[PDB]
């Protein structure tokens, strides 16, 4: 539960350093992050911090996130790039009773039916299934509270805005290499 | 070389030609395309010498020929036609990819080292031999990288000596090319890392 409210004193953290702030009481952080002061005041004992320091804090969150993942959709020709390409892949889905069950890169493929049972605390996607098929599997992960989808696929997701979307595309790239050589060259 | 001076004069006459087509024109003579181009019947013949363009002495040009032939010209040299180096898995992927045609751009052949690829064809690209790359390639000016990092500069140096001037690396590798070489870098893994990265700081990663 610590490591939940972690992320929203960072956040928080981040801002208040923004703007000058070299100190925070656990005041001020509880109106801005509607956390109890008593909560503040423990987590900050246990995270070593004894007015608080804010760079402290932030050098802290920082660190933490870094010392310490993702599931993919899609074990096709994409997918297994990825998947044997050179942070850990744990779970991959596709609809292929053939590749059901069996590891592709040491990582299981499973049922995409499964999904809703098996996806818990994950929250990052690949997608690397026909664009065809992303929407409808886009609708199901923001559901399952998926955060960031590597969308490698030809569809524009239509996703909250707070929903992290890194969008690859062959057509989309060269477009932008070919107008830069026909026009800047 | 085809003459600067031709070249510009080839949508000026295809511009006329459309127009020609539209009003029920079925042939026209030298002197009606010198008029539209403001130039003498002499250029008319060199610029159709250099183009290939065909008539019939008296009745002159077919006017439905020449516009499909100008029109067949003009797409050509305004295609890009894009050399895949590797089909593996990504390459492979890339080579079914189905471009739309509002978009006048094709990956018009592939090069392998594996035996078992090469003289083949994945979404009805012919995949050659990288050894014979510099006897394939002669005016396409993109390459798409989908080899192993340790292998893509060698083949890099290769393609910049034959013209390409720009090219999308799926690769790992950090490409070394002259100034004026355009290179997009997508590396997948990286990509990955920047995704769970912003995830942990809301901030993008810094690369390399
Ligand atoms: N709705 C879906 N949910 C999950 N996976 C899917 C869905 N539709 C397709 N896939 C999978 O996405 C992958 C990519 O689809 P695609 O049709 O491009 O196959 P491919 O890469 O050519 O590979 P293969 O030749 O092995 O089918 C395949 O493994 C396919 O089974
Ligand atoms: N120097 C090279 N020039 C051209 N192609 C190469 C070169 N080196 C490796 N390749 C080819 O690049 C492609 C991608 O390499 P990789 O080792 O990733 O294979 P892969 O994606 O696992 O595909 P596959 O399973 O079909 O071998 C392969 O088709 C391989 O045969």
């Amino acid at each position: 539960a610590t490591a939940k409210r972690l992320p929203l004193y960072y956040r928080f953290l981040k801002n208040l350093h923004a703007s000058g702030k070299q100190r925070v009481s656990s005041a001020e952080l509880s109106d801005a992050v509607k956390v109890d002061s008593a909560t503040i005041r423990r987590d900050f004992s246990y995270f070593g911090a004894l007015g608080y320091n804010v760079d402290y804090l932030l050098s802290f969150f920082r660190k933490t996130l870094d010392q310490d993942d993702v599931i993919l959709i899609g074990v096709g020709n994409l997918g297994t790039a990825f998947l044997h390409y050179n942070t850990k892949i744990s779970m991959a889905f596709d609809i292929n009773e053939s590749k059901i069950g069996t590891e592709v890169g040491g990582v299981p493929v499973y049922n995409l039916d499964d999904l809703e049972q098996h996806v818990k605390d994950e929250s990052v996607a690949i997608l690397t299934v026909p664009a065809v098929a992303a929407q409808s599997i886009t609708d199901r992960l923001v559901a399952l509270g998926i955060k960031g989808i590597l969308n490698f696929t030809p569809a524009r997701l239509n996703v909250p805005e707070h929903i992290r979307i890194h969008h690859i595309d062959l057509a989309v790239e060269l477009q932008s290499l070919v107008y830069f050589l026909k026009h800047y060259s």
